[PDB]
């Protein structure tokens, strides 16, 4: 009895679910509209074709926001390289950084939105999409081009960003990891190592990053790309800054809002990035089956007494699983007593009690 | 019935406890020393080799670096700033024997290319830091604008934790020095494998003058991986670790314990990694197993209770209403 169910559920009404499938709802006999009753719900944001991690990185932008205290992912759907001989692996591993942080954080926070990061930059140069393939095109983290003056990429850089209006920002610092190239007029053997800083102009606190690897970008010597680390910033003003190669900083962040008592993200999948990136405590991974966002939202409409490691506990008082990590109201699997000294309700004059 | 206990106590036999009942001292299970802690260990010249293994982990210790013995690395110091670092490396300890079985120390050496040494630059009347060590200025150099960088190792932990430390404020170098000149520290450690930078600099203006005083040094705590290691001194006297905690052999999330002049470990010990007890009777908890541990204290039984346990762990009884299952039963009967 009482069995627990390997499904992403809630405790009460105070949920939200963060998706990429498609959210809206799409007759006399009822029985034929097929939208599930949450479509259009304020608990969704979701966006057919996009992600938390693309909307952070990339142009093709969807303003995904929600605050619950039980948050939810559903995460589904070759593979993207800033550089035609790059590896998209680097790219699992971004994905994988970011999601750790985005579930980690938000076991903390009810609220997660984005916001855009504007930059003071004294010089003249202006931004470039040097990330880029086919299908997409990162902006996030901004690049500043060299200026016109200097003659190769030695040089140091910065500019100032702030963040300000949340408890806490997720912004990416990122370098190219390998022989980074200036152009390709130069010698083979003059390359770049991309190094990058954030700072904290108040607190003095400086976060930084070197490129370490010797790939590049032929197909001799392939593997150059992207490596991104996924900070959890507190709010104030910052000062990006370059030692070599192209000055980047961010251009979104997600911002945190409105801190709860600690309640674990639930993950679902229809890549296993999304796995690696679901631990214990912050977050419990189901791997639940017939999966479609449609299946999904019918299994969200009831309640659960309690949710845990090994999965839902729909009711609160026994079972034959001890919860683990349990939060809700949750079951014992203790046997309980057939007979107490309450249950008698006479002195029997030859038998003991 | 079954009302959480505000003790400290243990679901089984692997737990051990760090500190300052006869019948425990002979369990094996204990590492204390008093007129010590863990932070004056890690910190001081007084040190202690505090090491332990278990699953549920217990703290009773902190005391032995209060505000009211007060230490200061100079005469026109801050003690506030101690109390800031206590806080910030118990946060750290706490957080991370919630997920290790194992604490201990090692000594952690280094590599410096020039001939000048260790100085004990931190020290009241009662005291010595030695860690972080520093290393005085060459003798060819004339003034404390220079980079100055050692390697060290860390090796033979899953974890170290060692702190990155800065002096707060205009340092000075030589009274002979005129009161305008000053410097501004900077400090960072250097993954050589995997290309992370950890940074500090100091953003104070305040000095080692009565008519200017607070000049104290501020600390961070890292959690390293193993790998090899670059401080990187920017200004002022280079800086690196003498000391770091060990952390190995990782567990199941499983909060620690704490038990009690100043508060910090209290800010330090949070949930989901720590259980604050406030206030021996409470002590007296870890001669016997209990059922369950949670955030309202501990519950000996594991079936039934009139509290919902919040952040339990073990096997945790519910509030449900349920009776006994004797059809004779009437009140209490399911
Ligand atoms: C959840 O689990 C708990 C813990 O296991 C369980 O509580 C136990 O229940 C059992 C079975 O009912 C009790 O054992 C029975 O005790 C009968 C005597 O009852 C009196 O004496 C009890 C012993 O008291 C001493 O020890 C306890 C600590 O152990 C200590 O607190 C006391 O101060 C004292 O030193 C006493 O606990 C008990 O008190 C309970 O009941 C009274 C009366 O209703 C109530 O007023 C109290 O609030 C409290 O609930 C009472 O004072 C004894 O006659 C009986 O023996 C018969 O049955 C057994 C088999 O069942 C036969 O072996 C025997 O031959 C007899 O036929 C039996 O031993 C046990 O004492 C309880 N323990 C505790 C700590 O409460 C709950 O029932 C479980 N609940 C559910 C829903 O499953
Ligand atoms: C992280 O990366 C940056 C960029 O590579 C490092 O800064 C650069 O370090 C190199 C090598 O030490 C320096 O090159 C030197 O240039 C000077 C001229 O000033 C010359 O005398 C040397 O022979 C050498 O060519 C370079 O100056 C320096 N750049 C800047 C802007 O500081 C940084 O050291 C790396 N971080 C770590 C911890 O290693
Ligand atoms: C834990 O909670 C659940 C749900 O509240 C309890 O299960 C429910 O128990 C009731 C009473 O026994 C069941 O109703 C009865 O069912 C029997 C047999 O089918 C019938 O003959 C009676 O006339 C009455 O309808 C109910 O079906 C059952 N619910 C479910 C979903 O299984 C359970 O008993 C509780 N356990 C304990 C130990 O408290
Ligand atoms: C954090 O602290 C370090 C150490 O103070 C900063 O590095 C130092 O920055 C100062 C101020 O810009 C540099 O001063 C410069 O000195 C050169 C000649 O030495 C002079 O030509 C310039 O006009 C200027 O006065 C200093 O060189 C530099 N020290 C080193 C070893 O690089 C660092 O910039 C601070 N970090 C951040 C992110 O602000
Ligand atoms: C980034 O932020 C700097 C402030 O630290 C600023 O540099 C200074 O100019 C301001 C403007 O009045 C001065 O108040 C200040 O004295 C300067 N810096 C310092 C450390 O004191 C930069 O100008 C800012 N960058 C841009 C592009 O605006
Ligand atoms: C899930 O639980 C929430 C919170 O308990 C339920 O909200 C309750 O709604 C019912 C009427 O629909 C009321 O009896 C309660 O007073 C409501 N709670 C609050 C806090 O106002 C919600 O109904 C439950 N969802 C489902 C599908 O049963
Ligand atoms: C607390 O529980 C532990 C483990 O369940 C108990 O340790 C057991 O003790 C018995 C009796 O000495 C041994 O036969 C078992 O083999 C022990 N198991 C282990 C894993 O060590 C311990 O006795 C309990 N403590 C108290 C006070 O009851
Ligand atoms: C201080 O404690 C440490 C840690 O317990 C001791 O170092 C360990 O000693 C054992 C052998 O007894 C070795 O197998 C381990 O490798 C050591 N641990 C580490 C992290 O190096 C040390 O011996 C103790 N020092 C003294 C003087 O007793
Ligand atoms: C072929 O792609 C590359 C290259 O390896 O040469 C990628 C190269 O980008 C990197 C990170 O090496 C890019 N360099 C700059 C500074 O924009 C560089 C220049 O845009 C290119 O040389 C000029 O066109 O283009
Ligand atoms: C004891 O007071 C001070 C001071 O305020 O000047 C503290 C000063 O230490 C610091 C961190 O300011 C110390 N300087 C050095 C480089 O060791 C400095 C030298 O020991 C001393 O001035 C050398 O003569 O002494
Ligand atoms: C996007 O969402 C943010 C945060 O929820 C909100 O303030 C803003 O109205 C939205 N922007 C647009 C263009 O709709
Ligand atoms: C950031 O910019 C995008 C597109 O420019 C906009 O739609 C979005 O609402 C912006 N966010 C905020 C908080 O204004
Ligand atoms: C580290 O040094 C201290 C003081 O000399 C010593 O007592 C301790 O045993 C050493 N630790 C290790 C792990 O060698
Ligand atoms: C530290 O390590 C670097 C890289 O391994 C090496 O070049 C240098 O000689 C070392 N410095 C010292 C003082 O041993
Ligand atoms: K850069
Ligand atoms: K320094």
């Amino acid at each position: 009895f009482n069995e627990p169910l390997n499904i992403v559920s809630h405790l009460n009404d105070d949920w939200f679910l963060f998706g990429d499938a498609r959210s809206d709802c799409t007759p006399k006999l009822d029985w034929l509209d097929l939208d599930p009753k949450l479509c259009n719900s304020g608990r969704i944001s979701a966006k057919s074709g996009n992600s938390l991690f693309r909307s952070f990185h990339f142009i093709d932008f969807y303003n995904y926001s929600g605050e619950g205290d039980q948050v939810i992912f559903y995460e589904g759907v070759h593979g993207f390289k800033c550089l035609a001989y790059g590896d998209n692996k680097r790219w699992m591993g971004n994905k994988a950084r970011f999601y750790a942080r985005v579930y980690e954080k938000m076991a903390q926070y009810r609220s997660l939105s984005f916001v855009n990061v504007s930059y003071a930059y004294g010089g003249n140069a202006k931004p470039t999409s040097i990330c880029k393939d086919k299908t997409l095109t990162l902006n996030n983290p901004t690049f500043i081009s060299k200026e016109s003056n200097y003659v190769d990429y030695y040089y140091e850089s910065e500019a100032n960003f702030t963040l300000q209006g949340c408890d806490e920002f997720i912004v990416p610092l990122c370098v190219f990891n390998g022989h980074s190239k200036g152009s390709s007029s130069d010698p083979a053997n003059k390359y770049y190592t991309d190094s990058q800083s954030y700072y904290n102009m108040d607190t003095g606190v400086l976060y930084g990053f070197n490129s370490t690897l010797d790939v590049g970008n032929t197909v001799q010597n392939p593997g150059l790309d992207l490596t991104c680390r996924y900070l959890a910033l507190t709010p104030g003003n910052y000062k990006a800054v370059s030692l070599e190669y192209l000055l980047s900083l961010p251009s979104k962040a997600i911002c945190l809002r409105k801190p709860k008592s600690f309640m674990p993200v639930q993950v679902v999948d229809s890549d296993n990035m999304t796995a690696v990136a679901c631990q214990l405590p912050y977050c419990f991974f189901r791997n639940t089956s017939a999966f479609h966002f449609r299946q999904l939202l019918s299994g969200l409409l009831y309640n659960v007494s309690c949710i845990a490691q090994q999965g839902a506990f729909v009711y609160n008082n026994v079972s034959s699983s001890w919860p683990a990590y349990g939060y809700g109201h949750c079951p014992t699997a203790a046997n309980i007593g057939y007979m107490a000294p309450v249950c008698i309700y006479d002195s029997d004059p030859l038998v003991p009690r």
